[PDB]
């Protein structure tokens, strides 16, 4: 068919919201990711992470979100992670109901990559911490609730490049800093 494709046929569920991070590698741009919540069935914790993608939030009546902030932890074959603006080295933990939550539930698999999760540091643990699979981690159904993924090719990609960058060896930290440049909604 002749015609372009609405943001809605490019998700599961139409009704749900979408968001994006612009990512530059070190100082050039590299790509814009393009997430789905998952509203309809993660809503309490799919909320929080609309939250700070467009900023509504803050901190002794500041604004708190995950822009300017980097992927922190890349590992090759498993999954890459970020999103810890209050630090920004992997320790920072707030949430829009504190700073943590419970977990809203499991229903969700790690069946394929693109799948954002929600890392966390022990059952209901739920920070702004996130990490997006790079592959079926399946052994995590249960410990991780996992709240969207990515709805393009584009957005896969970009993950691919992302996976590749070079990192030290033992705490996988990117030497050439990967960043949220932007962020919002769609």
């Amino acid at each position: 068919t002749i015609i372009p494709y609405y943001l809605s046929n490019l998700l599961t569920n139409p009704s749900n919201p979408v968001v994006f991070m612009d990512i530059n590698l070190g100082n050039n741009f590299l790509g814009k990711f393009k997430f789905e919540l998952f509203q309809n069935i993660v809503p309490k914790t799919s909320e929080n992470f609309r939250q700070f993608c467009t900023g509504e939030y803050k901190v002794n009546n500041l604004p708190v979100g995950y822009k300017n902030t980097i992927f922190h932890r890349v590992i090759k074959e498993f999954m890459i992670q970020g999103g810890d603006f209050i630090n920004h080295n992997g320790s920072g933990s707030l949430s829009i109901y504190g700073e943590k939550f419970d977990d809203e539930n499991f229903d969700i698999k790690h069946d394929k990559e693109g799948l954002l999760s929600m890392a966390n540091s022990g059952p209901n643990t739920n920070g702004c911490q996130f990490f997006i699979t790079t592959k079926k981690c399946e052994w995590l159904d249960g410990k991780n609730v996992v709240f969207g993924r990515i709805i393009d090719n584009d957005s896969l990609l970009l993950l691919k490049k992302i996976e590749n960058v070079s990192v030290t060896p033992y705490i996988y930290k990117p030497k050439i800093p990967i960043n949220v440049v932007e962020c919002g909604e769609l």
